[PDB]
């Protein structure tokens, strides 16, 4: 009764369905938008580099964003091209995994990442956290927030300042409607840096026993089911 | 209440969304749609072919196998849903389509530019009805068809530029500059592909098959079905 | 009975023959009939394709216009009746087809030289119905399809290839090479044409002119349909 | 008085010197840092790749993980702490890189040599801000970017070349040449460097974790960034 798209922030919802029924449609892609669970990392991609038109020529760090072209499951297409003829191959995370070609390029299939390691690295306190409360409230966080199921979550270590999580997510054992880890991934990163795509819960407090968890170095490392080609 | 998309049936609803909000999406594409006007033909061009998902007992057409319609094919859209300028489908094949989807261009390799999206301005339907005894009084029929883009295809009665009649063959004119077209005007492109659509029998609605068309309690049905498009620029080939 | 041709209602029947005699000649094409089997897919288009004379009113589509024709045609069509191989249409155009008359070669001009009638030997029929509730019995519809090509569309058993069934979209194979269709075996690309223009709510049948098309007494609605033309040898583009 | 390294806080302090002296050092170089002014960048992505001295329950990223950013890698610093002028990291790949870090050649071989450190004289900044039901003053952006990289950032006036505002969009430039970066003047590519991280919330300074960026009181939060580096000598491809 209230058009909002809680999960997903960047879109654009109005109530101009049948009968005020909220109308609501991804930022940037146009694709449909499930405001139940998480959307796909590569129509939140798509919104960031939303690009709607001074310049400039240079050498350019841009931190691998970029606008993707996106399948109609709105998951990446295993080919990927940005410029006109530089061309190459992603995984399910839509990261790099060949060396860049030219447009005849042959991409055949999605490779899987399937494992991610997520290294935190938290403002040191005087005490330092029970490992046991502080595994239990991530995996909690994974759990309610990001809507992944706890067999998902393979192992979250703990040692002094860095905090590491351990997804895990094979084909064989992610069903219909299963949320990836790539996604859950994403919506993490993106809370930590304080831009949290979710519409109307703005905002990780993430703090373990009450003492607040901020988080001061933030790494992702993906491993796909085939090694990648350089 | 009841998910239902009545602009466009090629699609896919249900009650998932927050606080049981109905969700609903376009089939084929995925992309999102407006169930309370028309969809852009693109979006239903896409729809139409459409691959189903896990076929499981299914066929897929063969590689040599050809259809009726050469132009048919499954087009890419931009995130407005209209017609990306180029279209390539085969494997190193490129064209550059109109705003109405169908080809301007020869056929390419993929270091084609399509510049801009040109704009299909004025469209002419041209109708032929299974006779009967006589022919109809032609202003019952422009009154008619001028009703029905008016009502049913909800296209703003300004953009009809002129219905013909004669012995039995009719005819529809349809004109609307990129000049003339407002805030969420329907496309002319649009109405008409609606209308072919029903004009044959796959209507595009969710409570109807085909189109009645029926003039002052006649019922009018067609035989024939062209579709002229013209163009702001004219297609180089 | 009456002058009535129930096979092919673009005819014009009337007892103006030897001894009140029924005569019956076939509308477009002048061709004779037989009003006991389907009429050939060619003679049909060329009914449809009629495009009568002096066109008083009605407007000249451009000089600079794109056609959305649907793949129709008016096709030139042997004494037999079925397409001649060797098709141009409007004029100085040309191009090869299929025995069901789909363009089979890059169009030409007119000295092309179409070799023979490379014949379409198999056809898929992917149909997409109005979802309901549930599904049907498989076995139902399988029999209700076999049943409907055999009684209705005058098609032996045996040229049935297979009935797949699935969630909404229903297909239908018909595989009918030259090597094995007899003398007055009725063509799978005719049954087909017969089964369309059934679908589409535009029956050819003089007389029944309806598709109830119901499995166990639940009627099946039918909102988009494919055809797909195999050829005992593949196109040359 | 309190061991605290406010303009670098991937540092290490303690009061372990002479009279309780704070010694400070930076992460996973273990090089000197100056606590008052920016630490090089060099220096700051050394830290980011700290892989911590023994693991010890930890887990190591395997030989074939990848990251979002393919130009993240561990660098090499000379004594001054800027970039080594040339930089391997795999067992047999070394390339050459410029005065902000980034590879301005092809990738070579071991023995590869690269003859300066070629400098980045201007740097441009390109932030897309969430939208707001309208735009901002031009006259307060520029009023306020260029007090902070003033005061936060450490940096003279006269290195930030222009501010630019177009529809959300914010151009920062940044100009200086080696001819005018006088001694202890910090540099842009470490100014430009230790702006991102805030931008991007990871903030190198002790007490915040982001940046604020309020415009005359209307925070400006910022979706995207860009960042382009042009060298003094072009980049050989």
């Amino acid at each position: 009764d209230n058009c909002t798209c809680p999960t997903n922030k960047m879109t654009v919802c109005s109530p101009d369905g049948p009968g005020g029924r909220c109308q609501c449609r991804a930022l940037g892609s146009g694709m449909a938008v499930d405001c139940s669970t998480l959307t796909s990392k590569c129509l939140l991609l798509k919104a960031r580099m939303s690009a709607p038109k001074p310049s400039e020529h240079a050498l350019v760090d841009n931190d691998g964003l970029y606008d993707p072209d996106c399948d109609p499951e709105g998951r990446f297409k295993a080919r990927q091209c940005n410029q006109t003829s530089v061309c190459w191959c992603v995984n399910s995370v839509g990261v790099r995994r060949t060396d860049k070609g030219d447009l005849s390029l042959r991409c055949d299939e999605l490779v899987r990442t399937h494992h991610i390691l997520i290294d935190l690295r938290h403002r040191p306190t005087a005490g330092a956290f029970n490992h046991s409360d502080l595994d239990a409230e991530l995996r909690r966080l994974f759990r309610e927030r990001y809507r992944l199921h706890p067999k998902f979550v393979a192992a979250v270590h703990y040692e002094q300042p860095t905090i590491q999580i351990e997804l895990r997510q094979n084909t064989s054992q992610k069903a219909a409607g299963d949320v990836d880890i790539g996604d859950a991934a994403y919506y993490f990163e993106r809370d930590i840096k304080g831009e949290s795509l979710f519409q109307g819960r703005g905002g990780l407090d993430l703090r373990v026993r009450g003492e607040p968890l901020q988080v001061e170095r933030t790494l992702i490392y993906y491993l796909d089911e085939i090694p990648p080609k350089f």
